[PDB]
């Protein structure tokens, strides 16, 4: 079978669209494959249906749907709306000058300030819940080997809930800036330091907001090869969050797979 697709980098963290019409029942083995073809991990890899964009897995991701907006900008500055898999309405996108990609990123249900321990010290966090993930953002004077050690032991021995699909350890340099995020998927117990969809990036703004009664305006938030903006504020509305970051294109061509 011939995949047509396109390859992209948000900040570092690369995505897959399909351009190619395929049956949806199709879509979770043909994201494997490309998986494995490409190492690009298929929660960043993206079907274009003839604006319609559906994620191998059926969820919402920020960084793959960035890459769809700067594939239509390519392809063919506004503010527009687009369907995406995993969302009840439509999704609010912005193209920005000099290919920077604004989108809407999933409502926090709710933030509470807690902490963790992790070896023999309390570390402050805030859990931010949403539909079907939770990030814990972790302030830190310094990220280092101990300390994702640590966070690494801390999600393996936790009971999580079934709510949950992944867990965020978001570590967070407040001076730097700098966000070293894990995500957890308690299901088959694998970790990876990754800002997968670039959700973590969300979860700072929040964070923002929360510690400081301050709005987020395209805040800078550093991360592992690459930077992402976030804006984040609205009375009985919640929390509005949104993440901005530059696209380019990788590559473009025809994958080919079994089936």
């Amino acid at each position: 079978q011939v995949i047509e697709f396109s390859k992209y980098n948000p900040s570092g963290n690369m995505t897959i669209l399909v351009h190619s019409k395929h049956d949806a029942s199709e879509y979770a083995s043909i994201a494997n494959q490309l998986m494995a073809a490409t190492h690009v991990c298929c929660e960043q890899v993206g079907f274009i249906e003839s604006f319609h964009l559906v994620m191998s897995g059926n969820e919402f991701c920020g960084n793959a749907t960035m890459s769809y907006i700067h594939h239509l900008q390519e392809s063919h500055d506004q503010q527009f709306k687009v369907k995406v898999s995993g969302c009840s309405d439509l999704v609010q996108c912005a193209i920005h000058d000099c290919q920077y990609y604004e989108v809407q990123m999933p409502q926090a249900h709710r933030v509470v300030p807690t902490t963790i321990n992790m070896g023999n010290h309390s570390w402050k966090a805030l859990e931010i819940i949403y539909e079907t993930y939770v990030h814990y953002v972790i302030p830190v004077k310094q990220v280092t080997t101990e300390i994702q050690h640590l966070v690494e032991a801390f999600v393996r021995e936790q009971q999580w809930s079934h709510k949950y699909k992944t867990v965020g350890m978001m570590l967070f340099d407040e001076q730097r800036q700098f966000l070293q995020p894990l995500i957890y998927i308690p299901e088959i117990q694998s970790l990876i330091w990754e800002n997968s969809c670039g959700s973590g990036t969300a979860s700072i703004g929040v964070f923002n907001n929360y510690q400081r009664n301050d709005a987020c305006k395209d805040f800078t938030v550093h991360q592992p090869g690459g930077s992402i903006l976030v804006t984040s504020k609205c009375h009985q509305l919640g929390y509005q969050t949104s993440i901005k970051g530059q696209v380019t294109t990788v590559a473009t061509g025809k994958a080919y797979i079994e089936l």
